């Protein structure tokens, strides 16, 4: 009957919740005391990733019935604690897929042509044409690991650049991926073929360190790698070693095993381009997720 | 019988053929070397000047013609690389990747600052629908951008075949979320984007120039950026190269490269081979 919105959400979320007949209260960046106190009269909580929904937070809100996440995953929500109290947890798995796919494509282009580094050079007063000789994407092979919502959207865009798109996904059949132009091969056959590799899987035991010292050793010398999925899918130590040896020519990272990352070695590397987890950070994605979660609450 | 190579060319160019111009019948350049009237006249034996690239703006065509010197180029050799950089600038403007990288490298984690724009459903205006313009169009169409444009010699039927609706310029400006230019530099295209045309644009338009410096009036661009009329610009090219005025490059909403549009191993290989073969 009453819902708190604790993070930075599009105005449409509050609006929809009230059309359904609910009261709202949208205080951002609250403290553990100033949140749980504002959770006392609310049956619903809505967050992005800023508000941390620990067991201690969940247990304190006696009236809490539902936690809604405006995004994919449940990383900032204790799914175990919630279930132990009969609290429903909902998210918005489709709301920001396009924005993540678009950012991934931008990362690929930035790696091919070193645009972030070139801008940095220009702003440092330099004119360094030879240093930034880049790579044409036409005819190059892009490997896509994870062919769900985002992987297939990345594929069709990079196909317009004349990239060959190959990939792997344990639940997508070769016939199905072919229908959006991705040729599936066993992982072992993928590494030596790729000029670029991008990952679009959840973080699981099978995907933690999907790229590691061993798979980097099976890659083309000079492969470039993108992670706009979850930190840890690409083993960060292995990536660094590959960058340092030159086996990896560059990497683009939107996500990290720790956010913000305390370890600065990858971010500081001259061949690494990075963003502070911006994959879902468009006005449009935020509008869509804001609505998607409100709709789920109204029901 | 003898050929000089004066700029930075792929190794294949010298191999294939098999001041310091006094004994040469052939000269090969990119855009760095200025082949002015004064230069052509000194080289009595010069028969052909080959440009490993698209423009011949750096070659005095009048001087060459007055001495019977053939001037050749490689008009298709680096078109793809230019179109690919243009698309990358477009993505960079929408999501501010270069700025976010700079931020991260300063130890910052600035999520709110770099809230961006989704390309899907946005309108891209493409001025110049020749070799590069049409390649930018089909790529950005895969992102779900509406592509409109203008070109005085390209028919509506031809642009329709690569999905670009042509309109008069005056109708283009208010429609565009992004504008990219792919024309030569001519009096008619100098300041194609200027104060008068920025005034007709959507507030917050984003602009790309990977063509020639001056097509976007740099003084006008800075004013549009200062007001917010232009939300961002990506520049590969400048009216002076390297530019001595740093105001645009130094602007936080400006992304830039030192004229890298043709600077891929593949483009240079193609232009290098193509011009050598012609010799
Ligand atoms: N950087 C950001 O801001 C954003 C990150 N994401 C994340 O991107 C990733 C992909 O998201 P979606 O495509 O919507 O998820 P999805 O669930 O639609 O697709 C994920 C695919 O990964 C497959 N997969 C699982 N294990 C695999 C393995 N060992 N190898 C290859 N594929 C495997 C799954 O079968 C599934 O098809 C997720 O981690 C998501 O949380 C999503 C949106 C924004
Ligand atoms: N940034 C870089 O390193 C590179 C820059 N370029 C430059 O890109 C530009 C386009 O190259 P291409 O597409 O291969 O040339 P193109 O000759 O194939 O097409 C140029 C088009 O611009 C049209 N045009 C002329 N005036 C116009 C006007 N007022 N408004 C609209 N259209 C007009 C022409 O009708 C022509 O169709 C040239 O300036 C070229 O020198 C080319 C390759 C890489």
């Amino acid at each position: 009957r009453k819902v708190l919105i604790s993070d930075s959400l599009d105005p449409c979320c509050r609006k929809i919740l009230q059309d359904g007949g609910l009261q709202v209260v949208e205080k951002q960046n609250l403290s553990k005391e100033e949140l749980i106190a504002e959770l006392q009269d609310c049956e619903g909580l809505i967050v992005r990733s800023a508000t941390k929904v620990t067991a201690d937070v969940i247990n304190a809100a006696e009236k809490l019935q539902v936690v809604g996440r405006a995004g994919t995953g449940v990383d900032n929500v204790d799914l175990e604690a919630a279930t132990r109290k009969g609290i429903l947890v909902m998210n918005t798995p489709n709301g920001n897929s396009l924005s993540a796919a678009e950012l991934t494509c931008g990362m690929i282009m930035c790696l091919a042509r070193q645009i972030p580094q070139a801008t940095a050079s220009m702003k440092d007063g330099k004119w360094e044409r030879k240093k930034f000789m880049g790579t044409e994407l036409n005819g190059k092979t892009l490997g896509i690991l994870g062919l769900g919502r985002i992987g297939r959207e990345v594929a069709t865009r990079m196909q317009s650049f004349g990239m060959k798109t190959i990939g792997y996904d344990p639940i997508i059949s070769p016939e199905v991926s072919a229908s959006f132009g991705v040729q599936q091969l066993p992982l072992e056959e993928i590494w030596p073929l790729c000029d670029f590799i991008t990952v679009h899987t959840p973080l699981l035991p099978s995907t933690t360190g999907l790229l590691n010292d061993n798979t980097f050793a099976q890659c083309k010398k000079g492969v470039r790698v993108v992670n706009c999925a979850r930190g840890g899918i690409v083993d960060e130590g292995a990536l660094l070693r590959a960058l340092q040896s030159g086996q990896c020519a560059g990497a683009a990272l939107d996500v990290f095993t720790e956010e913000p990352p305390r370890d600065r070695a990858l971010v500081d590397h001259e061949n690494v381009i990075s963003c502070p987890h911006l994959g879902a950070s468009t006005k449009e994605a935020q509008s869509r997720c804001g609505e998607e979660i409100a709709v789920q609450f109204v029901d």
